[PDB]
């Protein structure tokens, strides 16, 4: 959509890059808010309206084309970041589900590089990716995540897309979700936005999830028709490592009787380890909480290959179907090695109450405990904050 004429003012972030030999260093990132979170309008004298509602091609009348549409529909900055529940304090970012004033902005941001005009792009085969986070305040059917995507690095900044990476356009992910405007560009076929994605964290105080999800194309692919389904070019269920749904019930959670306690911050540690030829071939997650290195657990179900790191073997025999079909854990590792996109949000599911993280065979929560109209009965304002994102040699960021 068209640039408007409000200032965009990026909230500023202090991550690090580590190696054996030097440690941590630090370095200058900003954060941007997802392009369709920005306000969208349209041009003087079309009226009132918006360019079209998550989960369609945008309106016929201003977009009967991309040109059209490039010209018609207007995106403003964000001269406050701190209005869409997001800030920044060092090497802290806060993200803020619900705002006192009852707004729900449920943000996603993207992780700039320091010029701003591309994203940052991890390449982390081979590597290790860790932060700090504080989940005290993210209940049963909340959601923060911290993941990544194959977007374009410069948000596929073109002709009638201007505004590019610096106003966070061209997200995509392994859904392959119809939006209105895909690469900043009117979607007028109503394709869906698909591409790897490697979801590094998925979590509230109740339940940790890791998946890899693979698809058959490289980078950000516009799917029609049965593409976009379960059947299609992405991996929707990805292959989900959480320990309730391998029979350790006792690793995380909310007490001392866990393992990792998400009453207290923690550091989640995760290690993309690749073969002798530098393919990928196992995750590992751990952590640490004070001062101590909680390893991963085992699996411990009939049934369900023995390890403690995602791998070909544990994923197949758990029924990652698409996952193994879409490439398995050497494709993920190649989107990895190409280059990544971090996105880092906090939402909820109307539809489904985040069952699937935290309930029946994934968590402790109950039947609709995990609603909207449930979450904000137990915590009002969910907030998750990362503080201290750091990546680099294996061993080097804890
Ligand atoms: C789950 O783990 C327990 C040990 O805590 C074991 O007794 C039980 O048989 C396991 N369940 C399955 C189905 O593997």
């Amino acid at each position: 959509q068209k640039p408007g004429e409000t200032k965009e003012v990026h909230p500023q972030l202090t991550t690090f890059r580590c190696t054996k030999r030097g440690g941590c260093k630090p370095a200058t990132n900003f954060i941007v808010l997802d392009s369709l979170s920005h306000p969208i309008h349209r041009a003087e004298g079309l009226g009132p309206g918006g360019c079209g509602d998550w989960g369609n091609p945008p309106p016929k009348d201003v977009c009967p084309d991309v040109e059209s549409c490039a010209k018609n529909c207007i995106m403003e900055g964000i001269p406050d970041y701190s209005q869409y529940g997001v800030t920044t304090n060092g090497t802290s970012l806060r993200l803020q589900h619900i705002l006192p004033d009852g707004r729900v902005p449920s943000p996603r941001v993207y992780l700039l590089d320091k010029t701003k005009r591309r994203y940052e792009m991890l390449h982390l085969t081979g590597f290790e990716f860790t932060f700090d986070v504080d989940a005290t305040k993210l209940p049963c059917g909340m959601n923060s995540a911290l993941y990544l995507s194959e977007m374009h690095p410069t948000g596929a900044k073109s002709k009638y897309n201007p505004g590019g990476a610096y106003y966070g356009t061209g997200y995509c992910d392994a859904q392959c979700f119809v939006t209105p405007f895909i690469n900043g560009l009117g979607n007028i076929e109503g394709k869906g936005s698909c591409c790897n994605s490697m979801d590094i964290w998925e979590a509230n105080s109740r339940a940790s999830h890791v998946a890899p999800h693979t698809c058959n194309k490289k980078g950000l692919y516009l799917c029609e028709g049965e593409e976009c389904a379960f059947e299609g070019v992405c991996d929707k269920n990805g292959c989900g490592w959480n320990n309730y749904r391998v029979n350790v019930t006792d690793y995380y959670g909310r007490g001392e009787e866990f393992k990792v306690n998400t009453l207290k911050p923690f550091t989640v540690v995760t290690q993309f380890l690749a073969n002798r030829r530098g393919k990928l071939e196992k995750i590992h997650r751990f952590y640490v909480q004070d001062g101590k290195v909680i390893e991963s657990f085992y699996t411990n179900k009939e049934g369900v290959p023995y390890t403690n790191m995602i791998d070909d073997e544990f994923c197949e025999a758990t029924g990652s179907r698409k996952y193994m079909e879409l490439g398995a854990t050497q494709g993920m590792g190649e989107a990895l090695t190409r280059g990544m996109v971090l996105a880092m949000s906090i939402w909820w599911d109307q539809g489904g109450n985040m069952e699937w993280l935290d309930h029946g065979e994934a968590g402790p929560c109950a039947k609709g405990e995990g609603a909207p109209s449930n979450i904000v009965q137990v915590e009002p304002f969910p907030e998750v904050t990362y503080t201290n994102l750091r990546w680099g040699e294996i061993g080097s960021t804890y």
